Parts: structure tokens; sequence; C-alpha cells
């Protein structure tokens, strides 16, 4: 019921897929003890911490569905009683604990700067996540915690706020745990206990190196961009660094919620597989309620292939939706292989034109065309009973047809399940389609 934790970043423009990990680990912990989860933000400089940057960090996490407890909200409004959850909005209080320090001798001006007295003493980090951790402190000196320009360092900001704030365990990656003595020895020189630490692993890449910032992928948008589904990517984040004992690897919120520890969190670094993440958005693509899909599909289907819901048939399109469904794993996938069921005119190339619609293939699908017109109900069972039978007159295989007219009709080697595609498109496309490649 008590825990108060908190996810603190910097916006940059896109949500780090390493910092969209931190903040759902911050939540599943908040979510499992009754805790409360708290966003604030680091907007230190004023040239890269843009409106627009902020927006992505609030629909990025909903799109995860990841609430907040405290902390901003769009157009300027904030729920929670320890802010304001803005850095900027908080320099007043950073200086009363910087004033603070200074009056306990506990830090002293020079030349300008705040230097904080840096305790030179043996400090072990008894860290959640990655055990007891010895620092010899005899060696550091002594840091700024306001600078020149009056500004305040992160070394400050964040004991400050973790103070006000009231934060029981402060949650984030391994690439803060070398200042850890830092921010306890703040704590100290204020009297007040220190947080409990748990510091998360790095993800690194299969071959070793770090999600850097420019790659490709580092970025949840770019995974929303590519038609990866919600639930899917946030089971995938909960395997970087965690499992459930039975390491069956798909499990919904609600499961990783009630297992959650943070010290069942992997001391060795998580590996960013982009294979298993693929597989996983397929798992989910295929299974989940179609009615929860075909919103998400219309979305992809929007940046391109669909008029903006002036698509008169909305029942066509789940047929579509819901066949191709079945066997592609990304909504990028799902446009591709939807594009030929939507498209008039169709994308054939001379390879499959040589090999399927030859005269050989030509005459193949002339022997089905007056049976696929006088079939009916144009249906999956029975257009499938139609070609079985023409195989048989004709001293074929059903492959011989099936794979010709997938050709015919959409450009295609591969696609949705041939009978159904059929049925989906209805009487009048597939023969005006199979006309048209016949005798034009």
């Amino acid at each position: 019921s008590h825990p108060r934790v908190r996810f603190a970043p910097s916006p940059t423009g896109y949500l780090h897929v390493g910092g969209a990990r931190t903040a759902l680990f911050n939540w599943l912990y908040a979510r499992h003890t009754n805790g409360t989860f708290i966003l604030r933000i680091e907007d230190t400089d004023a040239s890269r911490n843009t409106p627009q940057a902020l927006s992505v960090i609030f629909e990025n996490l909903r799109w995860l569905g990841l609430d907040w407890d405290e902390g901003p909200l769009p157009d300027g409004r904030t729920i929670g009683p320890f802010g304001p959850y803005f850095q900027s909005q908080r320099n007043d209080i950073y200086e009363a604990y910087c004033k603070k320090l200074i009056d306990k001798d506990m830090a002293y001006i020079k030349e300008g700067a705040v230097l904080f007295r840096m305790p030179r003493k043996r400090i072990i980090v008894p860290d959640i996540i990655c055990g007891d951790i010895y620092f010899d402190c005899t060696l550091e000196k002594d840091f700024v915690i306001r600078r020149k320009d009056g500004s305040f360092v992160f070394h400050l900001v964040n004991v400050v706020d973790d103070c006000e704030m009231k934060i029981s365990h402060v949650i984030r990656g391994e690439d803060h745990l070398s200042n850890t003595p830092k921010h306890i020895a703040i704590f100290e020189s204020l009297g007040i206990k220190p947080p409990l630490y748990a510091h998360i692993p790095l993800i690194l890449n299969p071959e070793g190196s770090k999600m850097s910032k420019r790659d490709k992928g580092s970025s949840v948008q770019e995974y929303i961009d590519e038609g990866y589904l919600p639930k899917a990517f946030r089971n995938y984040l909960c395997l970087l660094g965690w499992s459930i004992k039975e390491n069956r690897e798909i499990f919904d919120i609600e499961e990783a919620i009630a297992k959650f520890d943070l010290t069942q969190i992997h001391r060795s670094n998580a590996r960013f597989n982009r294979q298993k993440l693929l597989w996983l958005n397929g798992e989910y693509m295929r299974t989940m309620p179609l009615d929860e899909l075909f919103p998400h599909a219309l979305s992809w289907l929007k940046k391109a292939g669909l008029i903006d819901d002036h698509y008169d048939n909305i029942p066509f399109l789940k047929g579509a939706v819901a066949i191709v469904r079945e066997k592609v794993k990304t909504g990028k996938e799902l446009i591709d292989w939807i594009k030929p069921l939507l498209s008039n005119q169709i994308e054939y190339n001379d390879a499959v034109l040589q090999q399927y619609l030859d005269n050989e293939g030509k005459n193949i699908l002339k022997e089905a065309f007056p049976y696929l017109e006088k079939v009916s109900p144009f249906h999956s069972k029975e257009l499938e009973e139609t070609i079985k039978s023409l195989a048989m007159k004709h001293g074929r295989k059903t492959a011989d047809y099936i794979h010709r007219l997938r050709v015919a009709l959409t450009g295609r080697t591969v696609g949705p399940s041939l009978y159904p595609m059929l049925e989906v498109l209805g009487k009048e496309k597939v023969l005006n389609r199979l006309h048209k490649v016949l005798f034009e």
C-alpha cells in the first residue's frame, strides 16, 4: 500500500526502449505493491525540451497501457499533491535545499558555484537488483551541485525531488549505479533516510552493443509505426531482464503485476532479440480479439490504403483483415498482404507472369472460370469442392489451380488462405479480375 516510485525522463522527441522498460518496471512495482507511480519531467534545456517531445512521452506510455498516479498531463494539467512535476518549476525548492546544505556546512561556495562536501568513506549501496555494491569513496573529490550559471546538477536535483516527493524506491537503469554514492551522501547530509535502490542492467544487442539513441529500433514510436501491437510490445518489455518461473514468454499484464518482484530481475544484461519480438507480435496478431485488432488495422490502413473512414464497405474490410491476420506478424505485413485485396489494379512482375500465367497457366485458369461463375454460394467450402472436382476432371492437382488463382487475383505467391480469400473478394471481383487476366 505504501511504496512511491518514479519515472523521471527528459523529453527529447522519442521514448527510448530502455526508458520504456524502466517506466514499466516502476509501474509494475507500484501496481504489485498497491503503491503510487509518479511521473516527473526533467526539462533542463529549453532548446531540446519542446511540447512536441512531451506529447511523445504521454502517448507512448498510454499506448503501452501505463498510466501514472501523479504528474503532468496534456494541456498544462497536473495531478498529484507532491507537484509541480517539472524540474524547471522547482528551482526555489532546489535553492532551499542547497542553502540548507551550506547552512549545515555540508556545502560551500567556490568560485561562483556550490560544491557538496563528499564523504570520503566506504559506502555500500544495497541495491535490490545488483545486491550489495562496495564503493571506496576516499578518492572521490567534491562536486558541483549548483553551477556557475545558477543551474542545479542532476546529482542534487534527483535527491531533492525524491525527498520532496516521498519516494520510497528508486528504480532506474544501471548507468546510474556509479553515482548513487553521491546521492546517498546527500540524503545523509540532510538527515533523511535514503530510498532503496534497484538498478537494472542495461539492455544489449545480441552482439554486445548498446541500443544507441540514433540507431534504428531504439524508440517506441518506431515499433508503433511499424505495426507492432501494444500488449505484445509490452509483454516483450517484461521479458527484458525478468521472467515468470514457468518461463512461458506470453502472459498478460495482470499476471505480470501479480508476480512482479524486483528481486527476480536478472543480474545479467537483457538481450534485445528482434526475432523473438517479431514472433511475439505474431502470436498476439493471430490470437487477439478481432474487434480489438480492427481499430489498429484501420489506423495502419489510413497511412495509405483507405480514406478517412469514408470507406463505405466496412464489412469487406473486416473480412480482409480477419484473413490476413492469421498469417502475418506485424501491421506492416498486414498492409503488404491486404494491398492486393483492396487494390483495383494488380501489381504483376514478369517473373510471376512467365511462371504462373503462361499459356499453360491461362488454360488452367480457363478450365476453372466457367465453374467459378456457376458456383453458389460463393463460399469457402463450396469453392474448395469446385476446385477438388476440377482437379479430378482434368487429372490435375488442386495446387495447379490454387497458386495460379492467387497469382492472377493478387500478383502474389503467398497470402491469406485461398478459399476464404475467394469468399471475401466475392464473385464479381474474382470473375472480373480473372476475366481481365485471361482476355486482355
